[PDB]
């Protein structure tokens, strides 16, 4: 009876992970694209989600959701500050020292997910192995193991998509349309 | 008991979009009005929207409302970002590929407004449609592609306007004073 | 047992369109009392009532309240944005548009109140003349439009202003001090 | 069962009102401690004041201090907005029907407390006649009258701490310690 | 079943009320730390402590911590408005005035505190004396008054920290193991 | 039913708490990732996980969560109020009192952790010694303590990360996967 925030919280996610993947990639620059969806829709919107899985029992997005949307709003901060002159570029040693801890954060959360559906294991799976390859990339310096990083992070994107629109549409026709793996 | 938030959502969802299509359509630039609109109105207030759906049961109402005041706030930002020196300009071939992951997300979501009332799905049939051909329009440089869709985006908010006119107009009477096509 | 929030909504409603129209009738210029009690009475504290309606049963407060604070910051943002070399100033044509479509708007809550009280239509017939006008003379530059619906505006706020007193002042005292109809 | 919310408002309220007219006798300077307070404490803390009316059943009180938490907001933006390169400086001739228009508010208001208790009444005739003398000897331009108002204000202010003292004191001893209506 | 949050609240007040007065004193300039603490902990957090005094019955603390919270907010604004060219200096006697005020607050808070613990009549015994020398001193232009009021104040602060933690610290342990006065 | 924010605002405190003391170890300076954390994570986000202790009976976890989110938001903004020509960088010496200040705060919360899980008595015992070095070598000026405090400052945030994923992870099985001590 209370709706299901989760999608909500899904599709932030994953439609900015996406976009800043993108860029990781190579086709495009960290762009205020990224920067305006990664304040609004995959820190904001994420982080409502995650409150009202509050008075829902959900411990679990409660503690996932919130976090991402506050990572989200980390980031963007980490790149505007200096455009603000208040703080200097990151160290990208230090930037991979950070994307490290919020690796393992998933890591757990990983293990927290094996009883839930099949899909969001992956897409717990892939993010830890995301965050993985970022932390490498960035405390070494290989470019590529970035690239290689951002294609992995644009599936995670599209999991994240695609279970919460599985969520969405299952609910709304009482059977499910889109197999997730309940 | 709980007021219905969907009129406020789908005005102003509706009204902030005729605006900013006006421009599409070439009528004028894009303005302040566009950005003020697109700020509180189709922002701010389909967020209340949004999350006003969360103690109704509605998950579809709060994962759609929430989502397109966040991105008529990412709208918003991305071209006022620039005005303030915290990002350059944005690509429109990855503006494009932005636009374009929205209406792949209301593609979905026009499949669950198919046993609801039929303004309600036209709409999401609409926007599915203009999503795309702005993400063409701007991935290869067609004005004219463009100029196209913005015709589509002022039929759009003319149906989302009067669908909540609709429902606040039947809900008022109590009998369907307005036809929605239910 | 919740509180009446239409008063609130209501007083910061019309208060804030008598201010404007005491310039649109041309008394005064489009001042910082216009830009302030747009800000703070007819801009957030109308979103607090029409939010306040939602544990009501009330949708049309809800949509209505909610929606007149939105356009009172957005138009405050368009007066505003100029000033911090946001946004450049904006064409009256698209301001006639842009307060043609808030008059339609309205239009159709008109139909809405064909059920309730007296005063209640008559402030939002009257508010559909007062956005109908201005978007004619912005759209063709009429200042002797805008004059005319200035003065539809402060009838339009005083209304408001007297039906936010009848429902507030009926209530306390257990019949209608104030008639409403 | 749910905590009495007047104290606060008639506290934010009253003491901020009590530094303004220590300006307006001509004691000091409009300075920014007055502004801070119109921020803080007779405009937020008020505002909340007002919202928690809701849950009670206080619409007289949801109106009111809402309404004149919302007030203080303007005025602070009022004068700030020059300070800021947002507004030009008010008109004294506005800003007397602006004081004017939050006159008739109060006045209305006034009528509402009529059963209620005796020291609510007061607060909100001297309010009436504060408002009132500043609408006039601000359109009229009369340093006396303001001088004269704001000894009112004085008075306004320190009867709303009374009152906010009285309500918190004797709800907590459960006898009137205090003396009101 | 609500937690108590006047630990919050009186946490927040008195530990920005020792700072603040260990400058009073004279060890310290009035720091960004003073005016860090009166933002954040003695203004929001207070604030915070005030609001959740609402849905338990407590007007008092409703009364009190929100209008002291309220009193920091004003305070660091009184400090930060001319460093942004918003308002010139205060003048002092105003100042003493204004706290003045809140002296004249407090005192009649401080009678509300009579059927509630020994430790609460004294945070509010010392309140209304450090508000009571602060205010002559200010008007007056003692900077030895103002030496005194502060350690006064130092003391108020402690008497806040030991009541929020004798209040946390009973509740954890199902006895008194901290005296307060009940 | 109300999720358990424990965890939410464990992660924001001891994430956050890793790295500014991976600063204080020496490796990096202070950097905006810090600062971002600071603001979002630890201070808003354990803000969050505070206020939702309301609803559940939690005073304890009320006190901590908002207290030390809003710890965070005052060390940021004593960081960041400089580099806005607000105020003046801070006197090392009155830092050092203000961070002795929260070392009592959390000395007494100890205390309240004796009948919860040892893991939480560790986080609090840790973080003491991690207030009283700083505070002590600030006071004094020894570079050592505060490259040894940054070393128990590691340890520190690692518990609370490994408490909270704990938490979640305990609840999400049904058996205690991963030990606490209860
Ligand atoms: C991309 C990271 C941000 C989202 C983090 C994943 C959110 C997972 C919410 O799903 C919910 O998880 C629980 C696990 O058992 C189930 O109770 C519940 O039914 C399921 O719907
Ligand atoms: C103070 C300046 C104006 C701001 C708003 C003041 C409104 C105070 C509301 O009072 C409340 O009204 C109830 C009926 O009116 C009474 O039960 C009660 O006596 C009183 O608690
Ligand atoms: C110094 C300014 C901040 C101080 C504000 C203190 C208000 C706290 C009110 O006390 C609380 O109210 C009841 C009696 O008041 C008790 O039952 C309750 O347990 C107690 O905790």
């Amino acid at each position: 009876k209370l709706a299901n925030p989760a999608p909500l919280g899904l599709m932030g996610f994953g439609m900015t992970t996406i976009l800043l993947n993108l860029h990781n990639v190579g086709y495009f620059a960290l762009d205020g694209i990224i920067l305006a969806m990664g304040i609004f829709y995959g820190g904001i919107a994420q982080i409502f989600a995650g409150l009202l899985e509050y008075k829902k029992g959900n411990t679990f997005g409660l503690t996932a959701f919130t976090s991402y949307g506050s990572f989200w709003l980390t980031l963007v901060a980490i790149l505007l500050m200096p455009k603000l002159g208040l703080t200097d570029a990151p160290n990208a040693q230090f930037l991979g020292v950070y994307l490290g801890l919020w690796g393992v954060f998933t890591l757990f959360m990983f293990f927290g997910t094996l009883k839930g559906a099949r899909v969001l294991q992956f897409v717990f799976f892939s993010l830890t192995v995301l965050f993985a390859l970022l932390a490498i990339g960035n405390i070494a310096g290989n470019a590529a193991i970035i690239h290689f990083a951002g294609w992995i992070g644009l599936i995670c994107g599209a999991s994240a998509i695609y279970l919460a629109m599985g969520e969405v549409l299952n609910e709304q026709f009482g059977r499910t349309v889109l197999p997730i793996g309940e």
